[PDB]
């Protein structure tokens, strides 16, 4: 009996994900965002406290990402792409700028599972970004000013968000895109009669990326809104107004994660 | 803050899955099989041993879920309606017959997330069967005899089993269906560098169904073929050969589950 | 080369949809419905008119269906089955009650194409409706008094309508339901240049049903809601009051299609 | 019952698609390949002979698309954006060379609905491509030397195309049918349409195309006859990004 994540099996192979490095490359839609300091907080989990300098302000972002492991697994991509779209929050942890992701929705079940096991809420909806495509022509915006870009996502059926940017410059500073690290919560209930409110894992970690690498950086303008849907409460952290739109890749590895 | 799967939230709303009690109903086209007992021995956890009298026997099923819970969650299908498709192989432990889920797909995260919980080893996959009409006409097969049903199930876009059945009579006993419990493994790994051969949950489980009921259970005969997909381990349990088939509905409620 | 619909082939296999015959068998959650009257006529092909007594009423219908010919098709489900919603508006023909079909949503290629042969416009979406087990239990109405169905559908990932259904009583006329003819709209454009307002199919049909069955018929109460969204025009017949919720089984076999008028 | 394709409408915003230009951007992974010159021949149509020196040879592309037309619908990618496998297959018009299409996948209707009016056979189907992202890193091949992408189509949940290239070098108009049935009793054998075609594509580009080594299979599958053209050997691979725009259609 082999595997990482279930099914554990005779080869090892039908594991939904096997154990690290997962390697990852994506492009990324981000809109800053700014919503009510007390509805932020209000999703915050007990180790974290508000951000004394901008409680309230979030990122929201589309990515389209494609995994990969040690052998070469994205020559797979009916396995190893998805979209994918989240939301943080700016929070501290004892006096330090954080990031606490509340919400994430992604089309693809391996995505889900290697989510859960790095405290990443995850649940299936349907993403879409625009893409740049480097031929040009009237299908596709230019990567570089004036390039419009659209993103959305979708829950059972139910569109949660909408999101545009316009780019205008390169970003100075491309690394400190990734400057606060993620802080999330592994969580597993029991369902032993008596113990459905005595989850198994309940844990709050810390991000860990290997390598990361930041290309290819826009900044721009932005429009974004969360919608009202049944079952979810994304829409309940309202937009109250819009920052900063972002484009860029990104990649990094994961073989680690930092239990707090 | 509130809910018992992830994310949680403050309203426990957003959550993949609320707390017990699950409700389902379900309509079941089931295929009696006769895999090799050394490869249905190899994908047997500790505390399992093969089955002295039926090593090798299984049974594979296909079937159509409504899910409640107290808040009839069945008026919502978008969320609340999924197909599945599992098999099961004899197994003894501790020298009483049981059943063991080695693989099992559904079409639904909300399932494959209570799945997890209970120790169900669930994948995302796409499954259907053949549905009978009361109205009747040549759009339909008879819930009777001579009625032909057939199902299948994929995974990542590939088709991973094929089946049919033709009913003959009614199920003499349909108490005896569920007669063998369920085994599962509930598994939740760790992602702290050094620990990935560690698992933060490893407990070999037995189902606890409350309230199970059996209607218009039919038998007859059956064909059955699992076929080779990358990435998976299924059609490593070869169809030797395929014994009875059964169509029957199928109902009950989980607020428990036995950790062994 | 053989086959029906694209793609042609050398076997007749590969095409999206055989030849007919063409059967089916379904449940039915069915909601009436009142609209602005302008709303529905605006909706309205030449040849249609206002209904003079029933403006502005129309049904939306969530179905489970299932398709076969005459292989026994129904054996594969992946292929066969499908869920649809579609609405339909009262209107009259030259004097005659019938039901034109403005939208249509399906959640099976297959579907959509023998749909845009019949002249329904269909198009893709996620459809799901409320089932009755005969088990019964908490995770099932009961098809009886009482009884509570949801349905909804979407189109492109955004909510277009929900509904819900609670059963009173057996329909009291059930070879009546739906009694009103269906009036589609075959239409196939061109593409050449100077063309694109030529379609090469634009033609008024009325639907053909052979060997029409109904069982199981309930009606009862019923609430309805169109939904905004990008791309649709479903929630500009702003549902202002719903009348009766229905549930029933329904089989027929199509065959034929009556062309009323060609462009 | 104003709308380009079904259905009309009082704003002509629900139809499927609106009527041209219709813009294109997309990635192609493709594969030159080669299969019995008398399986090749069974699928053509009227109008169409073999090609008398590569009777046989075909192409497999799997192509990563947006759309988009003359209001940014690219921004709507939920709608714009498709994944679409096709195969094309040497032949003769008239004397000429051209490229046969007899099957071609999609994930998105408005495509195959698009797809239909130009005559392209085109069916639902699930289609992916391994992408190149500029970043780089593990999670991503490099376009260029030993630069290594896979790609698959499915069609009702099974697998009917598998291919990998690997890139090591750096660098037919397309016919097809319109067809639209009759179902009126006496005439399921008359079509209302039935017409040879030839893609007209405006302001053509490739760019950074790239060729190399490749291997493809298409499966047996229920209900589908991809397949029935067995490959029997492939020639290269190639990685483009490829951009035209669609406004007219060439009736044969």
């Amino acid at each position: 009996m082999k595997g990482y994540t279930v099914p554990l099996s005779p080869r090892g192979i039908a594991n939904l994900a096997p154990a690290p490095p997962w390697h990852y490359a994506g492009t990324v839609v981000g809109v800053e965002f700014f919503t009510d300091p007390a509805a932020a907080a209000a999703t915050l989990p007990e180790g974290l406290t508000p951000d004394p300098d901008s409680a309230g302000r979030g990122v929201a972002m589309f990515i389209d990402w494609q995994y990969s492991s040690t052998g070469l697994e994205y020559l797979d991509p009916a396995r190893s792409q998805y979209r994918e779209f989240l939301i943080t929050l700016d929070a501290h942890c004892n006096g330090a700028p954080v990031a606490w992701c509340p919400y994430i929705y992604v089309d693809n079940d391996a995505a889900m599972a290697r989510g859960w096991v790095q405290g990443f809420p995850k649940k299936l909806g349907a993403v879409h970004q625009t893409r740049a495509y480097s031929v040009g022509g009237p299908g596709t915006p230019v990567l570089g000013p004036g390039g419009q870009f659209g993103a959305t996502a979708s829950s059972a059926g139910q569109r949660i968000a909408e999101a545009k940017i316009t780019l205008e410059q390169p970003v100075p500073d491309p690394a400190a895109l990734m400057s606060r690290p993620v802080i999330n919560l592994r969580h597993f209930p029991r369902l032993a009669a008596g113990q459905h409110d005595q989850p198994a894992v309940h844990e709050l970690v810390m991000s860990v990326l290997d390598d990361t690498a930041v290309s290819d950086a826009w900044v721009g303008t932005a429009d974004l809104a969360f919608l009202p849907a049944h079952g979810e409460e994304l829409a309940d952290l309202p937009v109250r107004r819009t920052g900063k739109g972002f484009h860029f890749d990104l990649a990094y590895t994961v073989t680690d994660l930092m239990t707090l």
